[PDB]
């Protein structure tokens, strides 16, 4: 039940929107948050799905800001399931007294820079408004559900799922024909889970991604309460990095080594899980032959997991070079296809024609359903935004004006939309890292800045038209130099239909970004103008 008027408003109640929350208030100032969903949590709410789990250690992926929370929760697998990582949001929520700040079930419509007052006016489906002086957009990177691209979908007889959408009550796969679209991270941690339960499952993959095993195991009690007397510690050490965690920084080039150091040294990453494989080599996302080799390997495993050799061939992945999609964790997701029961559907040499009454047509035969999973993604980092009407000076649309890609200055703001901040968003480093390390600067530097900005009697914070163009510049000169911007990935767009194809992070590694971030704030806001 939103205030008439703020000092910041925050738009989204997942782990961005929860903790600028929880410091705009340490700050003494008025804040209040609008959050769509029923409850908090963001992806954690939304992504229900049987399967879900972080792909980041949960000794990493946690909030630092508070030594209590640090202390007093105890994580209990490599990698956390969705209710686990649910279970934790609600613990910091309780603790930190964060619901009385937020108002659920809202969806903000629009909001529109007032030039005469300095701020924003902010609408929502119940016409809620509010004025605020700062707007922080916490709604997410990968937030809206994306729909594939084919007709015939509101045709369908069965029930209809959008992983990104799951049933707040458990869904009854038993002895049902079910087919999944999508093969991305998604896809490939429901599919085991529904192939547990379906009479029959078919697995609709149009591009095979890469996925290495997860090797989940259970966390050592032990091991954790060593961890504990130096978290604070251990937790500065994942920020001073590229990538914010403790994955081994491998020095030398991928093409120094013999193909027999190659493949010992990728064997250990392979046996031992996780996502670290992706700096085996200094070069593996710069340099494309040394890609390849790594890529080779990685296919080479994929082939010999499952046993009919031409099932295999069709989950090798091919065109991108390794880690330009986002690197996937399995777990018994390729050893899957070895079952009776699960149907690897090759749409790449079958297209899907349309969605018909019964289920899905390629081009070569038609597939009946009485359910159809959508692991289809997210229009993704700009989709949440440009869903809402947002307006500027001179009443510049943020859709039209980011209609070629988006435009930022460090991906915290846009010229010409003052008093406007972007957590974890296009421009920044976002989900290239641990997401909880690029959300946590994000939000310091933000509040930090509001909180200046209060300090030193101002109100209006506009990045820097010349800074904007020399950022956006730079983003796609530093993407230019890897081999991130060649491969169509949500990071470059590809999967909206019409989207611009652009690479939307920015791949310089979070620990750059942050001292280049902390330069800006030390010189009282370089690039930015102040009034
Ligand atoms: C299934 C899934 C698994 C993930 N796993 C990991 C992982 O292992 N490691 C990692 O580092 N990151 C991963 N993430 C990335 C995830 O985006 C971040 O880690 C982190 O959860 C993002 O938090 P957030 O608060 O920025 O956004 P979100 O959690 O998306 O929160 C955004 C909220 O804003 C609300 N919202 C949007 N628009 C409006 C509006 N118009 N009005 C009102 N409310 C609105 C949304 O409903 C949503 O609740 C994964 C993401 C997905 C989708
Ligand atoms: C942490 C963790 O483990 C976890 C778990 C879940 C999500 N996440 C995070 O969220 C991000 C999104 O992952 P996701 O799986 O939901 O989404 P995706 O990666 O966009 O893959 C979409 C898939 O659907 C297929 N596809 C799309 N359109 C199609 C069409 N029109 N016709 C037919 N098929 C179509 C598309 O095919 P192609 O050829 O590659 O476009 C692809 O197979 C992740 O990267 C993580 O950041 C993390
Ligand atoms: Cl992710």
């Amino acid at each position: 039940q939103p205030p008439e008027e703020v000092d910041v408003l925050v738009v989204g109640a997942g782990f961005s929107g929860l903790y600028a929350l929880y410091r705009l208030r340490e700050l003494g100032r008025s804040v209040h948050v609008i959050e769509t969903a029923g409850d908090v949590g963001g992806v954690w709410y939304w992504n229900r799905y049987p399967g879900a789990r972080c792909d980041i250690e949960s000794i990493e992926y946690c909030y630092s800001f508070s030594e209590e929370v640090l202390q007093e929760w105890n994580w209990t697998e490599r990698y956390a399931s969705q209710p686990e990582i649910l279970r934790y949001i609600n613990f910091v929520a309780d603790k930190f007294d964060l619901r009385s700040g937020i108002t659920f079930h809202t969806t903000v419509t629009a909001a529109a820079f007032d030039e005469a007052t300095n701020t924003w006016t902010v609408d929502t489906n119940h016409g809620d408004r509010i004025r605020a002086r700062y707007l922080i957009m916490a709604s997410g990177q990968l937030s809206v559900p994306q729909l594939p691209n084919f007709p015939g979908l509101k045709d369908f007889a069965g029930n209809l799922y959008h992983t990104g959408n799951w049933p707040h009550e458990p869904v009854d796969f038993s002895g049902q024909r079910v087919g999944v679209i999508g093969t991305g991270s998604s896809g490939i941690q429901v599919s085991p889970q529904i192939a547990k339960q379906a009479a029959e499952l078919f697995v609709f993959q149009r591009t095979p991604h890469f996925a290495v095993p997860a090797r989940n195991a259970p966390l050592d009690p032990e091991f954790l309460a060593d961890l504990k007397k130096r978290y604070a510690e251990f937790r500065e050490e994942s920020r001073n990095t590229p990538g914010g965690t403790h994955r081994y920084q491998g020095p030398k080039s991928a093409l120094e080594v013999s193909d027999e150091e190659l493949v010992e040294t990728l064997e250990r990453y392979w046996q031992e899980g996780g996502p670290d494989i992706l700096a085996a080599y200094r070069d593996i996302l710069r340099d494309r032959d040394a890609n390849e080799r790594v890529a080779e390997f990685i296919r080479n495993k994929i082939r010999n997991t499952v046993r009919d050799p031409e099932v295999a061939e069709r989950l090798v992945p091919k065109g991108y070079p390794f880690g330009t999609k986002r690197l996937i964790l399995e777990i018994d997701y390729y050893e899957m296809f070895n079952r009776d029961n699960v149907h690897l559907v090759d749409t790449l040499s079958a297209p899907i024609e349309t969605i018909t009454p019964r289920g899905v047509r390629t081009s070569e035969r038609e597939y009946e359903l009485d359910s159809l999973v959508l692991a289809t993604g997210f229009d993704a980092l700009t989709g949440a935004l440009f869903k809402i009407d947002i307006r500027g000076v001179g009443n510049v649309a943020l859709k039209e004006k980011w209609a070629a890609g988006p435009r930022t200055y460090l991906g915290l703001s846009t010229a010409g939309f003052p008093n406007l901040f972007f957590i974890a968003g296009p421009g920044s480093p976002s989900a290239l890292s641990n997401m909880l390390v690029s959300i946590e600067q994000h939000v310091e530097w933000v509040t930090d800045h509001i909180a200046y900005m209060f300090k030193n009697g101002l109100t209006r914070s506009e990045a820097v038209l010349e800074k904007e163009d020399e950022w956006v510049e730079h983003v796609n000169e530093i993407a230019d130099e890897t081999l991130y911007p060649m491969t169509a990935s949500w990071y470059t767009g590809a999967n909206v239909p019409g989207k611009p194809r652009v690479f939307m992070l920015y791949v310089g590694g979070f620990h750059r970004y942050r001292q280049i971030c902390d330069e800006v704030a030390a010189k009282g806001y370089e690039g930015f103008v102040l009034t």
